[PDB]
């Protein structure tokens, strides 16, 4: 007994904060669904969707780092790195949220969420993968899989900055 993985556990650690992401947004959904969110417009949503952009490219480059070279059994990047897409994640979520509060239309305000609850779905995904590849001193099967899931995040952000009402 007595095993000394307490190195790379900020994947795990890190998959938490993206457990209480969805469910953060989860009150957020309900919330927003019956007319609560936060409508203060003390940030006008050409800042929001600003800052969604900086986030969604923040977090694109965050798992660039995951994706770079492989944990064996021990590695610090690789635990940075989960602590970094996750800032992204609240970030990307925060802002997300914001343009839905800001918007007064009961159609783009769910959509907006959603989008951002699918990047961290995906996102969830992408660290259960790297957690499992952490195990393994360079898997060719995990990596390949991380790949793909790190790229379905980004597709997520690229389809909630596309999401975003622009309609003028």
């Amino acid at each position: 007994g007595i095993d000394p993985f307490t190195g790379p556990l900020e994947m795990d650690s890190a998959l938490s904060v993206v457990q209480n992401l969805e469910k953060d947004l989860q009150e957020i959904k309900a919330a927003a669904r019956d007319g609560k969110l936060k409508p203060l417009p003390g940030e006008t949503m050409e800042k929001c969707t600003q800052d969604l952009g900086n986030s969604t490219k923040a977090v694109s480059s965050a798992i660039a780092k995951l994706l770079g070279e492989i944990a064996q059994g021990n590695e610090n990047y690789a635990g940075i790195a989960a602590r970094d897409v996750a800032g992204g994640l609240r970030s990307l979520a925060q802002a997300a949220r914001g343009v839905a509060a800001l918007t007064s239309d009961p159609a783009v305000q769910a959509i907006v969420l959603d989008t951002a609850s699918d990047v961290l779905d995906k996102a969830s995904s992408l660290i259960e993968e790297a957690k499992k590849a952490s195990g393994h001193p360079g898997d060719p099967e995990s990596q390949q899989r991380l790949a793909q899931v790190a790229k379905a995040v980004t597709q997520a952000l690229n389809r909630c900055v596309s999401c975003l009402p622009g309609q003028r």
